[PDB]
């Protein structure tokens, strides 16, 4: 099925993307955070282990926690 390889793509993507956030959010704690911040984390984890199987339902929790990331920066 080429849709559910593309998906499964998007999948590993998004989940690279979750972990670039994070490990940029450990610097900033380490040479430094609002609740704004807190709040899309414990969001993004979640959901990330709700939808084992169909990750890309968190895309919108993913942004918001990658933007609340870049925003701190």
């Amino acid at each position: 099925d080429w849709l559910a390889e593309v998906r499964k793509v998007l999948e590993v993507r998004q989940a690279l993307e979750v972990i670039q956030a994070e490990a940029r959010l450990q610097s900033l704690r380490l040479e430094g955070l609002p609740e704004s911040v807190e709040k899309a984390r414990s969001e993004v984890v979640r959901c990330l282990r709700e939808h084992d199987r169909r990750p890309l339902n968190c895309w919108q929790e993913v942004e918001a926690f990658k933007e609340e990331v870049r925003k701190l920066e």
